């Protein structure tokens, strides 16, 4: 949306819904082609096929996310946000639950579908306990 | 830098001599050509000029900044955190003070320099806030 206040409104949506787990609810929030760039500097997921993946592997992960504060950029379309996520590791047995300090920078359409996310986080954001 | 915890410490240094309001100090922790755009999507300010007139009215504003958790990319280049900055309320310059809630994104160059900054903030991250318990 173009709306600062909406545009946030629809980001906060989208932590609510990754806390859910719904991931058909949570692709549908994203526009058919939406970029995807997590972590930032790695490969970026592009179209349906990769958000899939991607969403599967957070819900298979069971991520949680605490946003912080939601900022809006003067674009029209960006939202920026600190976040705590949590996760665990599936291939551990021992299921330990990790927490990542990140900041997720998204664009969205005026009609309030995502269209870019990035993803900043890097392996000094890790921590246990 | 490319190692992710020496390029956090420099974006730590650039925080620390804002709060300081050493305008020498600060331009130089700059490239040349350095962009920085704030608020992101008003842009866009470059080169060593418009980056004195950026931090002087910075100083002028009597910013302080508050940053939480700098997070790396994994690109070899960026740091990114939110902020609170506090500044002078011109609306009522002593009983309040501005707070803006940001995202700073930073982007530095292998020998510790910045290269560019984004600011997001918009006109809902802005907040007013007693200043004196006169």
């Amino acid at each position: 949306m173009q709306d600062e206040q909406k545009r946030k409104e629809i980001v906060a949506e989208y932590f609510r819904k990754v806390n859910e787990g719904d991931v058909d609810a949570i692709v549908e929030m994203f526009t058919e082609n939406a970029t995807i760039e997590d972590p930032v500097g790695k490969d970026v997921r592009e179209g349906r096929a990769a958000q899939r993946e991607y969403f599967n592997s957070n819900v298979t992960a069971e991520v949680t996310i605490e946003p912080g504060h939601l900022s809006a950029g003067q674009d029209g379309k960006s939202v920026a946000v600190a976040l705590a996520a949590e996760m665990t590791n599936i291939l551990d047995p021992n299921r330990t639950r990790v927490k990542i300090n990140a900041v997720d920078v998204f664009t969205l359409t005026p009609e309030g579908k995502i269209d870019s996310m990035r993803v900043f986080w890097g392996m000094t954001d890790i921590g246990v306990w």
